């Protein structure tokens, strides 16, 4: 109930609470699917936090969770830091379109995690419900598609 | 679900912990805050960190982190933290059992080009939460930044 900060206000579509399904698929692994459920929400500051579990679909059991910080900008920049329950962390930096209602973000930094050269995250609000495409590159494999998602508003 | 047994030996940071902190630092002039902590887990040898820290005088938001702990059975612990201020930090350290505490030293500080290195160290005195932060920068060795001590809920 603090109002939204004049920094945050432009991404006020993304606070709430959304849940649905994702896909994985890369190179290495074979494909597979996944519950998310992401939260954002603030406390009157210039940022929103982030909150994202995941599960295995069939069976419910927990799988991974990550949570973190996103920090825009009024020039239309923005930077995202994220811990990963794996204990990989990330710095996100890259853009948000208003118009469009999408953010684009490319990793400055992946820690902790040798074999992860970059990792990339875009989301867009599609027909009301939140879209993403994470990528990743390793040392092995370039930057490629790893997990999308869409979920919807609670 | 039942706590993971790599968690067993931290159940007792389970809970929320509320208390209030002081920072000082040679460049800063010394100031106090509120803090509230919270340890929860879902099975996994994970446990999930969440922190808040507020002005006494107004109660007003100050700053967050939130993280993850993730204890191994030779202990030795792997702490990874992203801050609402955009700093993220891979903290590698122990726990001991016997002397009820946690003790870490940042292997990483990302995107805080001044901070070099951060150092966190818990313990349980009196079953209150006490810890200390250490921080260097560019221009000044590690010591003591933050000081803090709560009361379980």
């Amino acid at each position: 109930s603090p109002p939204v900060h004049p920094f945050v206000a432009p991404l006020s579509y993304l606070l709430g609470t959304w849940r649905g399904q994702g896909e994985g698929e890369y190179p290495t692994i074979p494909s597979f699917r996944y519950g998310e459920e992401i939260r954002f929400s603030h406390s009157g500051k210039p940022v929103i936090a982030y909150t994202q579990k995941t599960w295995k679909l069939e069976s419910g059991a927990p799988w991974l969770a990550e949570s973190g910080y996103f920090r825009p900008r009024p020039d239309g920049s923005i930077e995202v830091v994220i811990a990963c329950s794996t204990g990989l962390v990330e710095v996100q930096k890259g853009t948000y379109n208003v118009d469009e209602q999408s953010i684009k973000l490319k990793s400055d930094l992946v820690g902790n995690a040798s074999k992860v050269k970059e990792i990339s995250r875009e989301f867009e609000l599609v027909d009301g419900k939140l879209s993403y495409v994470v990528r990743l590159s390793t040392t092995t494999n370039p930057l490629q598609p790893l997990l999308k998602a869409i979920l919807d508003k609670l």
